[PDB]
């Protein structure tokens, strides 16, 4: 079915945004297991999980709409060396990611992609969701110190 | 069964405390848990539940003697902004309340309301607990430091 | 994540409307439990907490958001004396509630908070079913009578 | 396999006196639904259903036949504004619908379409089962009274 | 709840759409039936099933909303008499259907029926499913050609 | 564990490898699910796991090794616009990758790291899998003709 | 079955190697399980048996090839007073075991025993495990500290 080809630009440019943190939360997580904090790997682990089921409605979504995704051009990762970094840049991620976002369901309203508009609020939800629980750790990071952060990372919740 | 007024009175300042604290309890559990202090969420709530429990025992109390239940006045809260804070703000809430339910036992007793009494020395039990509960935390938070409490509440007992 | 202002104002705003809607609905619950219209205890009951559920959405929104949660300021309660009296002023009270509801839904899209008026329209979605029933429950009065609307809430359904 | 050319038109006539049945025990069983008269609500819709079973019998034999179904043409709907119309309307279309099967029987039997006619007097025995339910309802609101009749109608049997 | 009046007329207009698709996805089916089709039957039926449900909504939002739903007037069906142009009729009526619940979801956002506007975009969202899978059934038909097609419709799914 | 230099830059050669075919394979599944053609999106979905899983035992080698994951630099995609294309486009991926690891795993063992070595042989023998299923898929649209082949697609094996 | 000279003569250095690590982590297991230690205790018991399992293995590959298996020299233990020094200590041991390992991993290809060296491939895989778990546990006692470290060992995991 056919779709408004602007539509199609953003799904691609939010598609592209999740294959960014795809890549960004997993090999957040593996550097996480590497340092043995268990309960870290595994969150950001289902958080990779999220951003690739994400990628599949932007996808499924572009290929109904008869437009053509764009897998080609990631942009840029921002890796990081150390704990705070890493949870600090996965949050300037989602943030940019939900800017990005709320364009896009305004516009689709304005030509009545209401599936579309739908399918994002969807995606939105989750990614403030992920933002919630990447601000909250950065706070304990704070309160406890980061010595006692890192023991309470070491066991699997 | 017409009960006596001045009992009813007291049941009816009783349920205010009750009406004060399930609000400070319940905006300190989500407080908590939006600081990611799952174990103080889980807490906190339960004491807004029984604090729940008490006000509708007051209720069915009020209404069974033939008064009238008053939910529309509000006593102040005092919800503050760090976690020795809010815990020592329900303290001096439960400590308040004690000694209204003390001065109402006397008096259920003088006029012979024995089940009112009943039911009072009831929840004054409970509210024993929560100061208990209260104090001992409040005790540990100085005993082992803030950092190390913090700690000790991320995950859920 | 710090939110807008005025959608953080319209978010307290309904929380007040729904601290007034518990108090009530509960308080009405008791009176018809102590009048022995279970099945209207129970109703009313469950509207309670369907309202505590709601109230506990704005919180932890607002929360999210960096808003202040205001449980201290309690708006008017009309308890009123019959049963018809009393289900008319719950009614009153799901109207004004909802007409507040629509007016943030607006506001909220107006500056892309796409995911509080998600929630929001979940919840007016709930207080519309509310609507419904007290409407057609009080139009069943009309219609068989209160002697024979009372006697078919002495059994729980 | 070709079937006779009357038959055929004969099922069609039966087809939309099922198909105006549907629609208007449909109709009825959501205001009835509604108007909280829950039982009502399920015995209609069961009889809507029990219409739509009809049809789906008459379709697949026209078809059998050789023979087009026609279901584009809707006869006049009786909707009614209180329980008795309603139930009234119901039963007169009823009463139409067996003088039409009636003569569908006898004429099917005359050229010897024996299995079609099999079809029909179990549709029929179908159609007196639902006249009677209407006709004792009918006599059941002048009997025990609409007051007391509604009552035994806002809970499920 | 008194609603809208365009927003009803609305409703009223989409629910006309729905008692088309019923009849037409009903009758399609039991034509593949007959020819012993059974995927097609299979898929059709359930399209049907789908647009009864949709209708059902459409008839309790009216009657909620005041208005007096209308079952009387059906529209025109286009029947088709092999499965590329029943196929090609269901999908010239869902994406009629569609641009209806486009005007219609947009005017219901104008007049902050945020209620029926989500229910709209519900089904919406199962229309242009069922144009995805139309329209990939008529371009396997293209891509195996007709006689491959039919035979892979002879077995359930 | 430090490892060697060039084994690292062959583990991130091999990954980025992986990394194209992830995105490769689960473009094209999803393109062959929009098309309906079940079965190839099935297992090309598969594909894009198993190559998932084998990203992941190169990221986290790498970091045993002491070394760098590079997921930022993505390599050339060849989507193609038809089932054979598509299929011919994984096999020429999985071919070049194949001639990558051989030339990985002789220079492993060179340097004696016998362990890296046994997971890319590991992997080597999952990839002689997929071109495996490549070369017969593709042999069967040469035996039975492309109709039959799509024809035979369409339904889950 | 005869083998070779100089791949028994390995395998006597290779299981000669084990006979160290099994006392040394048991001895450490211990001290670790007198001191409170208990998650210590429970890692270096099963790499103590870990040890036994590779030392088996090459008991009965040598006694296969028709050597002597030396039980009889045990090589320089090196306890530790502490907890950083016991496992640095390990972590040493492991490193010299693995070069050793790589070597005679070399030597049993170049002179075709290749079942001997997959068995040695497996055991150094199983030994790099132990050398990534000890360095992960080095750098978590560097990163929260000594004291938490210590804390984080009391309970079994």
């Amino acid at each position: 079915m056919k779709g408004d080809t602007k539509v199609i630009n953003y799904l691609n440019k939010l598609l592209g945004n999740e294959l960014v943190a795809i890549n960004q939360y997993f090999l957040h997580a593996r550097m996480f297991k590497n340092w043995g904090l268990k309960r870290l790997n595994d969150v950001e682990f289902h958080e990779s999980i999220d951003e690739m089921k994400h990628a599949d409605r932007y996808i499924e979504r572009i290929l109904f709409l008869e437009g053509l995704p764009n897998l080609q051009d990631l942009g840029k990762l921002n890796i990081g060396e150390d704990v705070e970094e890493m949870l600090r840049s996965d949050l300037a991620l989602e943030l940019d990611g939900a800017k990005n976002l709320r364009e896009a369901i305004g516009y689709a309203d304005s030509v009545h992609d209401y599936v579309s508009r739908d399918m994002m609020i969807e995606i939105l939800r989750d990614e403030e969701g992920h933002i919630d629980w990447l601000e909250t750790e950065l706070d304990l990071i704070q309160k406890m110190g980061l010595q006692n952060y890192l023991q309470a990372q070491i066991r699997e919740e």
